[PDB]
């Protein structure tokens, strides 16, 4: 669970597109909890950039 903070600034379907604390854009999986407007606490392992391959 590495935990990264960011915002949910835009919605694609089942990804999110969060705006973290760094100021990045990052594409993550898009869980029930992601809300547009909402800083959440996701792990590197939902993100979609980041995924190891």
């Amino acid at each position: 669970s590495m935990n990264r903070l960011g915002i949910i600034y835009e919605i694609q379907g089942m990804k999110a597109v969060v705006l973290t604390s760094e100021g990045e854009f990052l594409i993550i999986r898009r869980r029930k909890d992601m809300k547009v407007g909402q800083q959440v606490s996701f792990e590197n392992e939902d993100i979609y950039n980041v995924r190891g391959k």
